[PDB]
């Protein structure tokens, strides 16, 4: 993971 997990 390099983004954003919600």
């Amino acid at each position: 993971n390099f983004g954003a997990i919600l």
